[PDB]
RNA sequence: UUAAAGAGUCAACCCUUUGCUUAUCUUCCCUAUUUAAAU
């Protein structure tokens, strides 16, 4: 996700969602088969972001109590 | 218990034409008999 999903297309015309999900280069980079230069930068983007506004909330039984 | 919430509304010509048609052997055969008073 990026604001307005603008980005910049390649010379043939591709975005990251198409590039990383074409022929499984995501696992080829996450493992580190392309080096440790494209491995730290990609892992830097994997950060959590909490937001609960306008989401369903349901009670589930967990032994003695609820969650 | 993916809990809680929400107006789909409005309008319309389906019209026109038409040759179904010719022929034909259903044949042979046969034991229905046996009683009893009107309530």
């Amino acid at each position: 996700y990026t604001p307005k999903s603008a980005g910049i297309k390649n010379e043939e015309g591709e975005n990251l969602w198409q590039v990383l999900n074409k022929a499984n280069m995501f696992y080829r980079i996450y493992s580190g088969e392309l080096g440790e230069e494209l491995q730290y930068l990609l892992k830097s983007c994997c950060t959590a972001k909490e937001d609960v506004t306008t989401l369903p909330q349901i009670y589930f039984k967990n032994g003695e109590g609820y969650d």
